[PDB]
């Protein structure tokens, strides 16, 4: 299912063309255009690579560690240079400098589905059908060609742009970086599968669960954990807990689910097969790739770009 499209394949080569001319990334070649978002561990800025004129997203993570340690990280990130999927943010290059490690990539003017949600309030099903295909497709490539998991699926990790592109970002690739980052830098797991919340079996199934949870929140408009009362259900459509509480409520409670009537049965059944606790029972990639929801959505002609640009102003 990793086949390529004409327009897509043409866009994949474009990046390559540019990436070639850019050359070695140097700290003094960048110019801060603005801040994009606070990503746990470091910060993301909208920079300008003066020498090339290109606009990029520079991730900065301050890690005062031994040189060999740093030179090590940069060695691991060199892997992202091989990732070529229209469902994953284009990588430009990484490097260290004066205390910080820089991760330069492709800028996504659409932002994260996290912000998009806030703007829209709640994403339409037909739209969520495009995201599913994207995320679903992304994970496959991450495993198919790159034999690695994502390990961190959430609305904030789903970047989109004015071209109607949906790509994933924030997937671990450097063990050392994670090690050094694990220091003070630490994020939540409220989007993680229960299986992992027990040091048990964890594969793409863990990502598939993450997605399922995200899709619901985007569809409903809020975090679907725990299950919102009926007062809101009839409010939002017509019709708190501690980081450790949810972490367990997620393990000792019935998985969330999309409210009936408002959504399509196929979609409802789709998420459900995603939020199946037992990673063994939960649907696998190819299983979802051929799920009625994905087939119906893959066929639907949805102008994602238009709706997005209209939902955020763009
Ligand atoms: C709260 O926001 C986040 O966690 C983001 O994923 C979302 C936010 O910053 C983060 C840290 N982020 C990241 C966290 C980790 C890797 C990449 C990003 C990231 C990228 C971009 C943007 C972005 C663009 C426009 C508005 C906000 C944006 N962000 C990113 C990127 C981008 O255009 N290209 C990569
Ligand atoms: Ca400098
Ligand atoms: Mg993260
Ligand atoms: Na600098």
């Amino acid at each position: 299912e990793l086949e390529l499209d004409e327009q897509q394949r043409k866009r994949l080569e474009a990046f390559l063309t540019q990436k070639q001319k850019v050359g070695e990334l140097k700290d003094d070649d960048f110019e801060k255009i603005s801040e994009l978002g606070a990503g746990n561990g470091g910060v993301v800025f909208k920079v300008s690579h003066k020498p090339s004129g290109l606009v990029m997203a520079r991730k900065l993570i301050h890690l005062e560690i031994k040189p060999a340690i740093r030179n090590q990280i940069i060695r691991e990130l060199q892997v992202l240079h091989e990732c070529n999927s229209p469902y994953i943010v284009g990588f430009y290059g990484a490097f260290y400098s004066d205390g910080e490690i820089s991760i330069c990539m492709e800028h996504m003017d659409g932002g994260s589905l996290d912000q998009v949600l806030k703007k829209a309030g709640r994403i339409p099903e037909q739209i969520l059908g495009k995201v599913s295909i994207a995320v679903i497709k992304g994970l496959t490539y991450l495993r198919e060609k790159h034999k690695i998991m994502h390990r961190d699926v959430k609305p904030s990790n789903i970047l989109v742009n004015s071209r109607g592109e949906i790509k994933l970002c924030d997937f671990g690739v450097s063990g050392q970086l994670i090690d050094s980052m694990a220091n003070s830098f630490v994020g939540t797991r409220s989007y993680m599968s229960p299986e992992r919340l027990q040091g048990t079996h964890y594969s793409v199934q863990s990502d598939i669960w993450s997605m399922g949870l995200s899709l619901v929140e985007m569809a409903v408009g809020r975090y679907p954990i725990p299950p919102p009362d009926a007062k809101e259900l009839e409010l939002m459509f017509g019709c708190p807990m501690a980081i450790f509480e949810l972490l367990d409520y997620i393990v000792n409670e019935p998985p969330p689910k999309l409210p009936s009537g408002v959504f399509s049965l196929e979609f409802q059944d789709f998420v459900n097969k995603c939020l199946i606790k037992n990673p063994a029972e939960r649907a696998d990639l190819k299983q979802l790739m051929v799920h009625a929801f994905i087939k119906r959505s893959d066929a639907e002609e949805v102008d994602f770009a238009g709706w997005l640009c209209s939902t955020i102003g763009l």
